[PDB]
């Protein structure tokens, strides 16, 4: 069920959210939004859409994906092309940790899925 099991433990894991984090952060599309967050959050909140990616959404039910982010759309213009480059900045970074390809893919369909999508979105 947990993100801890599929992906084969507490080492695993800090190294997806590591590199993922990383990554993030040195992405140009969308640093700017964590501007105001503190490298605590920030790193979290990668941990957060990992987890929700692949396949624990129990968490982030879609009216708490909505407020959470609506300062981001009113203020920071966040839209489509911001939510598609978090989704791929998480792909690359399980590619590079040799993650099997269907298995991204699995991710892949969940990252973009679009009622979620739409939530953070506030569309
Ligand atoms: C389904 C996709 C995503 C999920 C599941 C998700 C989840 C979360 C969660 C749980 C929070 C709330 C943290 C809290 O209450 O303190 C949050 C906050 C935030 N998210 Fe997202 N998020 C998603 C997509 C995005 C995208 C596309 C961006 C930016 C390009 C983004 C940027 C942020 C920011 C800046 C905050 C506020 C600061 C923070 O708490 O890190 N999120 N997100």
């Amino acid at each position: 069920s947990t993100l801890y099991e599929k992906l084969g433990g507490t080492t695993a894991v800090d190294l997806a959210v590591d590199k993922f984090y990383e990554r993030v952060l040195q992405d140009d599309r969308i640093k700017h939004f964590f501007a105001d967050v503190d490298m605590a959050k920030q790193r979290a909140h990668q941990k957060a859409f990992l987890t929700y990616a692949f396949g624990g959404t129990d968490k982030y039910d879609g009216r708490y994906m909505r407020e959470a982010h609506k300062e981001l759309v009113e203020n920071h213009g966040l839209n489509g092309e911001h939510f598609d480059a978090v989704a791929e900045d998480l792909l690359a970074t399980l590619k590079e940790m040799g993650v099997p390809e269907d298995l991204i893919a699995e991710v892949a369909a969940v990252a973009g899925a679009p009622a979620a999508k739409r939530d953070v979105l506030n569309q």
